[PDB]
């Protein structure tokens, strides 16, 4: 959904992501350290999941300002 | 994320919390303001959810005295 936090907004537009099971953010003033767990099709390969995780990472780091750190883990839908 | 883990660790042991959907910590000096959305049984009532969420807010304020301020929201799991 695009009406929640900025990260979830970025991720709602990535077709192959079906959900975020867990979003953890740390804030020291404007600076953001993030850790996410996305849900992808459970019959995806592990390399397919990685690819999507990299896609999400890339999207987040260019679309969102003051990202110090972002890790994306993937998990079955 | 030191408090991240510490928070997750405490909530992990609270009966009827099925998961953490969202954790936000903000550093204000050397104290912490935290905001969590916890996962509870979808078939419980709202007042049972608020009961669980208050148990979490207390466990966290007590066990991590670095945390000045904590808000807990809840929402349904699967």
């Amino acid at each position: 959904d695009i009406y929640g936090d900025e990260i979830t907004a970025v991720v709602s537009k990535i077709e192959n992501v079906k959900g975020i099971s867990q979003l953890k953010t740390r804030h020291i003033g404007q600076k953001i350290w993030a850790e996410l767990n996305i849900l992808v099709d459970p019959d995806s390969t592990i390399v397919q999941g990685e690819t999507i995780a990299s896609r999400v990472k890339k999207a987040l780091t260019e679309q969102i300002r003051d990202i110090e750190r972002v890790v994306v883990h993937f998990e079955p839908a």
